[PDB]
């Protein structure tokens, strides 16, 4: 079990992990997320993107509403606007390229389609779609927006803007929109006078202006002046107003508000009626909006459901081996040699959501390599390179059922990767992450890190390198084991202003002589995506799973994770 003053920590660092998208994600990128930011080397963020790192920031995006980070409205913002870029770029039989460019949304240079990258980003919007739908009837003034401010704060920090301030309104299982109102002008007041990093007040204000933003607009309840809040019909409105905030409480609350305006504007002096006639227009527009938050979601829903049916796995399938090829080629209009030859790997994402679409045979699923290594007691699927995020990015949306084949395997890698770990001396978690060696133009290395156990085919090698990712993308697991893990982070330094750095490189070749440890200075929106996903779900008991499998053709497939381990093996051979 977490104490409230640990998990307060994984929550700031969830709120440092999705400012990288707050801060990267721009108009000019068209509302992309680019693969990177690199701050020692100051190259700063590279133009590119993959269908992956787009996927994790829709469905970051759902993961921040959920921690309370952006408000009902701007969530569906932000998805409507990366959709619509999605709806615009080059695609491959409904497929996106292996890489774009954030900004001339052209399929970059080696024209490729990766499965694992289609297979991931499908995934990812199949949970947007389950999920965008809930926060019509989830409150516009909800109490996580305020949980979400307080780590918004303790992440800014500027002067009089401290932690405590909020005490009172955390204290209330539920926000009244009255004290909110209240406590946000409050916090813009302290803000007016507090001198600090005027770029630091700056965010604060905006991200205050943001909330008072939504309230204005959609509460309109609020913005009566003084004798519009006297007309009889409002004083039997109040509490139904207050006990009322999510956007079809309201459509309703707002329409028969509407229609009692009309009956008692008969029965009404020329004065009342003046004052009943704002109050009509006003509670109007504000129903007209709502409607069309409404439809912009279901457009959205509608949209993703659409591109999900679009993409056609069947091409990226070798029928005869009844197997998934690592992607096609484009340029040499083939597909790829290797495949997808083992079940623990990433590309179960991708071999599920297939046989989920009806795409592939139920039988692909176990036509997947299974391999066990019984090490010590303990028993495990290998893996073809040892990564963490291997046996662990399907956890972000892929269920896992207790006692199954995958159950088994899953604690096994957090077991055999702490042991690899402790046994060097280095914090767990080693996976595929950038490390302290440079191109011509200095950008980070980023190469294939697993532990060569678990590395069914691996050149085991001294490369020592630690990425943080891989060690949190296992929080559901051995949560104690992941908190030490990032204090000794912490104390290694890992920390920064986009939560934890790519990677520790402790390499001997590689770390500058007289030093131990060189931290790789950058920030992987897919990683950084992971990272954030992997924390709301483990704060929140795996909401972005139940949300992947609130969709039908997976909740068909879902059996499949429940596959038992088998208790007999035979050891013969021919």
């Amino acid at each position: 079990t977490v104490s409230q003053e640990e998990m307060e920590e994984l929550r700031l660092v969830a709120r440092k992990t999705w400012r990288y998208f707050e801060d990267f994600v721009t108009e000019g990128q068209n509302y992309l997320p680019p693969d990177n930011f690199q701050e020692d080397p100051p190259n700063g963020v590279a133009e590119r993107t993959s269908p992956t790192n787009i996927g994790l920031y829709l469905v970051s995006v759902i993961g921040a509403r959920d921690l309370g980070y952006i408000t009902t409205t701007e969530m569906v913002e932000r998805i409507k606007k990366t959709l619509d870029t999605i709806e615009k770029m080059e695609k491959w039989n409904g497929h996106l390229y292996n890489w774009y460019n954030t900004k001339t949304l052209e399929p970059l240079r080696p024209y490729y389609v990766s499965t694992v990258d289609s297979g991931n980003l499908v995934g990812y919007l199949i949970t947007v779609k389950e999920a965008i739908g809930e926060f019509l009837n989830k409150p516009l003034i909800d109490i996580e927006l305020a949980k979400g401010l307080k780590d918004t704060i303790k992440m800014l920090n500027v002067k009089g803007i401290t932690e405590d301030i909020f005490t009172t309104i955390l204290s209330k299982t539920t926000l009244v929109p009255s004290e909110w109102e209240a406590f946000l002008n409050k916090i813009r007041e302290k803000l007016l006078s507090s001198q600090d990093d005027l770029e630091n007040i700056k965010r604060l204000k905006n991200i205050i202006i943001a909330l008072k933003g939504e309230m204005k607009e959609f509460l309109v309840w609020t913005e009566f002046d003084e004798s519009e809040k006297e007309q009889e019909i409002f004083k039997r409105y109040k509490e139904v107003f207050e006990e009322h905030s999510s956007p079809k409480e309201l459509e309703k609350v707002y329409k028969n508000y509407l229609l009692e305006i009309e009956e008692v504007f008969k029965k009404a002096t020329e004065e009342e009626k003046a004052l009943l006639k704002s109050q009509k227009d006003k509670v109007a527009q504000a129903l007209e909006k709502i409607k069309k938050l409404e439809a912009e979601i279901e457009n959205i829903k509608s949209t993703i459901e659409n591109l999900v049916e679009k993409t056609e796995f069947r091409h990226l399938y070798d029928e005869k081996r009844q197997l998934f090829s690592i992607g096609y080629n484009v340029e040499e209009e083939k597909l790829t040699k290797s495949y997808y030859d083992l079940l623990a790997s990433e590309a179960r994402q991708a071999s599920f959501i297939a046989i989920a679409k009806k795409e592939v045979d139920k039988k692909h699923w176990f036509k997947l390599g299974r391999m066990l290594a019984i090490e010590n007691r303990y028993k495990g699927l290998v893996s073809w390179s040892g990564t963490m995020f291997e046996y662990f990015m399907p956890l972000l949306v892929m269920r896992n059922y207790q006692n199954t084949l995958l159950d088994e395997t899953y604690a096994f890698a957090v077991r055999v990767q702490k042991n690899y770990a402790k046994e060097l001396g280095i914090p767990w978690g080693i996976s595929e992450s950038g490390f302290y060696a440079f191109d011509m133009n200095l950008n980070y290395q980023y190469k294939a890190f697993g532990v060569p156990s678990l590395g069914l085919k691996r050149g085991l090698s001294h490369d020592k390198v630690v990425a943080p990712y891989g060690s949190l993308l296992a929080i559901g697991v051995d949560v104690e084991g992941v908190l030490q893990n990032i204090r000794f982070f912490k104390k290694e330094g890992a920390e920064g202003k986009y939560g934890f750095y790519e990677a520790i490189d402790y390499t001997p070749e590689r770390v500058p002589f007289g030093k131990k440890s060189a931290i790789v200075k950058s920030f992987m929106a897919h990683h950084q995506g992971m990272v954030f996903v992997a924390l709301d779900n483990f704060i929140n008991n795996n909401v972005m799973q139940k949300r992947f499998h609130k969709d039908p053709r997976i909740k068909a497939a879902q059996i499949l994770l429940q596959e038992k381990m088998p208790m007999y093996l035979d050891i013969t051979r021919e």
